[PDB]
């Protein structure tokens, strides 16, 4: 059903406020698959038919499935996503103490639009990280609660507001969360402290530094008159996270099959654990002999970049090529760009569309506007054949996104048939 | 506690998406309460100590409890307010079909924040007038369900979004409503057909007009780290609607006590419908003798016009005065301006001010920034002596404000004790 | 003695005009210390308590401490700066003769303020290629003297001066180093013949090719009523090379130790022998075994990445976030950025100011405003684990900077814990 699809969609992002905790809820899945996590630490000893998944940062996920036949000889069958999402999230010192209320001052993560993220019902969650007993350590939060709001100015006091201004970040944008009383100090590291023994039954000795991200309270639902399309934060790219994680939970064959979502692709990919990074390039010569294999297996493999594309918006049709213009539940888009802004080529077009025309799946094309500007930084990491794809949807980067209710069981349908196929060379 | 009063908000604030809506809930609260609805194309039999409403339009509402006293010898305690709240609604042929969408064409009504209309799940609200039965009639509608959105066009295909653009509301507001099949025919007055069948059990010969306001889904909601504040579309001005209602209901003593609620406050008043219309006026003769009475009771009365202040937000501190800054949670505020944008005087400054400290409420001031641009259009029809206050507030006109999670109690003692208050300047 | 590093500080600037310069001062105190050199031709035969270092392009150095514990099972203790500094550099036909005057043409080296550069006692360093005998070589030269100036154009001449102009550095940044004869030919190539001959005592057979730096004659000097801080040139980054140099001399503990000092960090890092090439992952390796092992000991490593921070300025607070305004002084800055512009995360941070208290040295925090834009680098080439620290300074980028008299033995002391912390997994 898409409908069990769906609502896995809307749970999945409910439990996944932000990168740690899409992280957690991936692997919370996989174990209960079998899949057995692995240690970078560790020396591993995997074998054919083996399940496993490994983590870094406690924000990127790689889960493996082994094959029958090597890496080396039939390649990896890989998808890619990314566990983040544009967003706001709190400063170090970050108390602002300003006409009665207790703000919270923050940073804005990826190119997030600004306007949306106003006159929301937000918590916060992330990872928090302490010392307990002369030890440090890491938790993930999440207050859960609606503990902060960002409100519009009136218009009544700003009444151009529809003309637009240029909304600055530093002033604009720190959430409020309380009102302090006459002489009550504010300590967020005390809250957290609260939080910690609220949630995890942990007093620790002292709160030193976090990653903490503002979200949405108002979950993720089906939209439209006929339940057409879905509304919800961190679509881009939860709804590939989560599609890909499906598809490999289900899939058929005994082909070697990569799940890779990293974090920081939002901002350029470019940290210890992102996709330009050499995560998955040192997990993937873990399950290969020296020497060769690498190159060889890598050769042989293909990888599937899913991440969001955009639907024609029929308000703003013109920012759209005419003939490129996906719709909603019209199935996943090919993404091309030769100007290497996707890794899509004809080889890796062309594998895509026949895989979506044996599974009846349908398959739209997206080049941009000839006059407007992980795939092609993970093909330039490990050298491998990729195809950018992904699902057409509205309004990247608000906290609001529209996809369309159909597309993830499309999505699902053509990423189980990739990871099944035995052939791409 | 009154936990109570903040629940009965939210429950209000829900079943009142339209005027005609808010008009109908606050109806089915008298009317429980014991309240008898009169109609205005009939001569009326009132007596001392009747509880009464009557209604215009289905959209203004004004309760009348007569005292012991006459109004002639002492006056009306006057509580206004009103119905409507700036929104989007549906124009008389709307459909537009477009990359394969069924969009719905939109009026802005009242001066509304456009930016956070989107990316919000909206259902669809008002009166429809149809004939059946060869017969004219209206009903009202509510879809309920989250029928439609208005997206945002992704940053990526906007990239100085957050510098701002004037957003054009021909264009850019249009809410998708569904998706069209090749060759299928859109008909709205068609599924407004079926709403009143689903919903009335009705099926029309024909559906001719309506008057259907978008709304957003989401209920309103307590809000903050210690519950500091209430979230939701329509606090303006449904937050004194629901004030009055309960301070009338639950008021002691002896006095004549009114509540208007009209209706089109948000353009200017000047309908049949009120506030410089002329239903109030036409209502309250109809509770005097001929002659000299009526200029004589409203002489004696006083009105408290309550409509929602602005707080002073912390982000955009130098949109008010330094001296006249109202904190949320620091009870209603005394509207004053000597241009007579508000009506509020020394005396009737006074007189409320008075009221709180008897109350044991807090009060507070404002005035606007002197370089910076309902109570007047009533005291000017009729001649009442009127007070401009309000609970503060933030985001006034969007589709989500921000209200103090305290103030609606401290309103509801206050005007309580208004209504029972036996003497006036 | 804080004295006695400040004044090791001095030297080593002094010592140190370009980055083969800093290379070479670098090699000398770990020879004197008992480093010994390896080439990265030869097979290399280390081991357990070991002392090493290597270059690439005379211009990068690596030292290294083998600890008792393998790397593989302990990691390394990284500390990264960089051995290059904005400046200007010699043109490759850089001979200019106009009103009786020699100039040489200039580039720009990294992000240069130019109008410092004004009016400054210059001399000229750095690498020259030559032939001597039919043989290819290469020797640092430093004139030493005060041989150049760019001086201004006087204000009587360009009266608006002080409104500003775009300087511009093709025009205006050429130094004046001398007066010709009427008909006397300039050859800059047998200016560093003669530079040769009188400081290597070489007679070349042809001067080929050179990197040359202008850089600044006054020496860096303890400044203000109470010696509170030091102004010089080149403190980014040689404040934190030669601080991690004092730290990797004196640490105690068994540690692997490793002090990464990288060339052209001020252009991007991406050259043979800067943090964006292979020359760290290339040397790591071959402290290891085959294999999985890299991955490994990685997974336990940690790299300090130490670049000076910027000191909330008295006279541009404005520039800095009020919550994160650093004091010279009051010791190293944890430097974030959630979109990865630093690397720093929860727990790079957390161990690292934990480590600042157990060392009872104070430690601050640095966001930029929200509203403004090695570690990342590293950490996406090798995989390592990051946190970014830095001192706070003034007027980066200038000839003359200005850093806090009492940090760097601040720094020495907290980097000297981290060498010999025997935890971080
Ligand atoms: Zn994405
Ligand atoms: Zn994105
Ligand atoms: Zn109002
Ligand atoms: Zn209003
Ligand atoms: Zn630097
Ligand atoms: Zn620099």
């Amino acid at each position: 059903m898409r409908a069990e699809l769906n609502q896995g969609l809307i749970d999945f992002l409910k439990a996944s406020p932000t990168p740690f905790h899409a992280t957690a809820s991936l692997a919370r899945r996989l174990e209960a698959a079998g899949y057995r996590r692995l240690d970078e630490r560790d020396a591993w000893h995997t074998e054919t038919g083996g399940r496993y998944y490994v983590t870094r940062n406690d924000s990127s996920l790689i889960a493996i499935r082994l094959g029958r036949r090597s890496p080396l000889e039939s390649g990896f069958r890989l998808v890619g996503a990314h566990t983040d999402s544009p967003c706001l999230r709190v400063k170090p010192n970050p108390e602002i103490a300003r006409n009665g209320f207790l703000q919270l001052g923050v940073e804005v993560y990826g190119g997030a639009l600004f306007a949306p993220w106003f006159d929301r019902d937000l918590s916060l969650a992330g990872r928090v990280t302490f010392r307990a007993n002369g030890k440090l350590e890491s938790r993930l939060v999440d207050f859960r609660k609606a503990i902060a709001v960002i409100p519009n100015l009136a218009i009544h006091l700003n009444r151009a507001a529809n003309e637009g201004w240029p909304i600055n970040a530093q002033n604009e944008l720190p959430p409020i969360i309380a009102q302090l009383a006459p002489g009550e100090a504010a300590d967020f590291r005390l809250l957290l402290d609260e939080q910690l023994l609220r949630e995890h039954g942990i007093t620790a000795d002292v709160v030193l530094d976090y990653e903490l991200s503002f979200y949405d309270t108002q979950s993720a639902a089906v939209v439209g008159l006929n339940d057409e399309f879905i509304a919800g934060a961190r679509l881009d790219n939860l709804l590939s996270c989560h599609a890909g994680l499906e598809a490999l939970l289900n899939a058929e064959g005994d082909e070697n099959c990569i799940l890779v979502c990293t974090d920081h692709e939002e901002v350029g990919s470019c940290s210890h654990c992102g996709a330009d990074g050499p995560f998955l390039e040192q997990v993937l010569r873990r399950l290969l002999p020296e020497g060769d294999a690498f190159s060889r297996a890598i050769q042989r493999s293909l990888l599937v970049s899913a991440d969001n594309a955009h639907g024609v918006h029929p308000n703003y049709a013109d920012r759209h090529d005419a003939n490129h213009g996906p719709a909603l539940n019209g199935g996943p888009v090919i993404k091309i760009n030769s100007n290497q802004r996707y890794a899509t080529n004809s080889e890796t077009a062309g594998f895509f569309r026949h895989l979506c025309q044996d599974s009846e799946v349908p398959v739209q094309s997206f080049v941009t506007r000839s006059d407007m500007g992980i795939g092609p930084i993970t093909a330039s990491q490990v050298g491998v054949r990729t195809v950018d794809i992904g699902l057409p949807t509205f309004a990247m980067h608000s906290i609001r996104e529209l996809a369309g209710s159909h597309d993830l069981a499309h999505l699902v349908k053509v990423l189980g048939a990739f990871y099944a196929s035995s052939e791409l060379p």
